[PDB]
């Protein structure tokens, strides 16, 4: 019961590096935090972890507000019920919907009632997205042969189609339930450019279009 601790303070790290690499604000510093810094913030008088103390807020950088200007805050929570149930899901869900939050990432440790899971579409627009703890302590972006996925401005994808003489429907596509499109939760009709960690440059990079 220390490790545990551990597999959280990792599982919160890649929260952070999703939230980064997503464009809101965050530093590395942050992304970065020392384990004992860690326990000694978010763990009680007796060193056990309390979630509720982890659970954050995020807005844009001042460069993806000027690129995405629809953009709007997120909220990460923690749930600190292992299975959750509807009526802790809902008081999610109400937090969500009048702090006006428009994305709203739900962390869990073993599982979601059916009946919970039902109410995560229902306060458009804003969108909910649910994450097992266990599939975070590692980010799977992390890895050598997975490239660097960036998610284009409506204004880089106008560029793109205009460049290459295309319809959205003619370029190459990514999945919505593909495992990097949930990452950096991706919506049907956006584009993002492929990097490839072999290669030394943003430039001749690849292009893929959700669905």
């Amino acid at each position: 019961n220390e490790r545990n601790i551990s597999r959280l303070w990792r599982a919160f790290r890649t929260v952070k590096e999703m939230v980064k690499d997503r464009g809101y604000f965050i530093t590395q510093e942050e992304v970065e935090l020392p384990l004992e810094d860690f326990k000694a913030k978010y763990c009680d008088s007796m060193g056990r972890p309390q979630r509720k103390m982890m659970s954050f807020q995020a807005n844009p950088t001042e460069e993806s507000i000027s690129k995405f200007p629809d953009m709007g805050s997120l909220w990460v929570e923690f749930c600190d019920e292992p299975s959750v149930g509807v009526k802790t899901m809902k008081t999610f869900v109400i937090h969500i919907q009048e702090k006006n939050f428009q994305t709203g990432i739900f962390v869990y440790q073993n599982n979601i009632t059916p009946s919970a899971m039902k109410l995560v579409p229902s306060i458009p627009p804003a969108t909910i997205e649910t994450f097992n703890e266990a599939a975070l302590v590692v980010n799977i972006t992390h890895h050598e042969l997975v490239p660097k996925h960036i998610r284009l401005s409506s204004d880089e994808k106008r560029e793109l189609l205009k460049r290459y003489r295309l319809k959205e429907s003619q370029l190459p596509r990514i999945q919505r339930a593909d495992p990097v499109a949930l990452y950096l939760g991706l919506k049907r009709g956006e584009v993002v450019k492929i990097i490839r960690k072999s290669e030394t440059s943003g430039r001749y990079a690849s292009y893929r279009i959700c669905m």
